[PDB]
């Protein structure tokens, strides 16, 4: 399960591999966290319009 090795050139293999994994978690979960966090404050903000204005009515 935790395999590796040790040289002057095969390490390469392991450093771009991790890299490449650790920026994509990264990526991901930042572009997955910022895109959410901007649908939950619209579905608040468009709940809290809605609801506000629909209770307020226009006949009172």
């Amino acid at each position: 399960m935790v395999s590796q090795k040790n040289g002057i050139a095969t390490l390469l293999q392991a450093e771009k591999e991790a890299h490449e994994i650790v920026s994509k978690a990264r990526k991901y979960r930042q572009d997955k966290l910022k895109q959410a966090k901007t649908d939950a404050a619209k579905e608040i903000d468009s709940y809290k319009i809605q609801k506000d204005k629909e209770l307020k009515e226009f006949e009172c």
